[PDB]
């Protein structure tokens, strides 16, 4: 599929910030690897993401992912797309490359998603042990994720939700290879 190459999605997006933006389709979104998110993916990944936290159906925390997921899910689908209920990388690109500008209840909802995973006694912050522990659990090295976090903190010992918030803005928005949310999703590399 070269539609994400077009010109139009390369003068709206740098290929550095497409490839930032895609990675999270890939490798968050797309549970099945089909190279389109719809509502199954989302089934698969409470299912899963539950497991991989060592909650199962019937836990309150299950309950939790299953009602935010789907949440996120609700306000995903009801972006303007070809195909009713499927997303494609092409209308993804789309839905992020002015996240600084208009985000969606559904884009700060998964941020917050992601923040609480780690940040699971609610103390408003993060440390490294709890970053890595959840990207652990979505398949990711702990220890290249313990160095994401070590430059996404700019030296901090911890993360406020706030500047978790700021740090995932700048995942999608910043051109600069070194900027400190580009670790926001566990890695080094890019
Ligand atoms: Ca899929």
């Amino acid at each position: 599929d070269l539609g994400t190459e077009n010109l139009y999605f390369q003068s709206m997006v740098s290929d550095f910030r497409k490839k930032k933006l895609l990675h999270v389709f890939t490798a968050f979104f797309d549970t099945n690897g089909s190279g389109t998110i719809d509502k199954k993916d989302f089934e698969l990944a409470i299912e899963r993401i539950s497991k991989s936290r060592g909650w199962s159906a019937g836990d309150a925390q299950y309950k939790e992912v299953q009602d935010t997921l789907l949440k996120v899910w609700d306000g995903l689908s009801s972006a303007d797309t070809d195909n009713d209920g499927q997303v494609s990388k092409e209308e993804w690109i789309s839905l992020w490359e002015k996240f600084s500008s208009s985000p969606s209840d559904w884009q700060n909802l998964y941020c917050k998603f992601i923040f609480q995973l780690e940040d699971a006694s609610n103390d408003g912050s993060i440390d490294s042990e709890e970053f890595s522990s959840v990207y652990a659990s979505f398949g990711l090295d702990k220890a290249e994720a313990a160095s994401a976090f070590q430059k996404l903190s700019k030296g901090k010992s911890s993360v406020s939700f706030a500047e978790f918030q700021e740090l995932f803005k700048e995942y999608f928005a910043s051109e600069d290879v070194n900027a400190p949310g580009n670790f926001v999703f566990g890695k080094t590399s890019f």
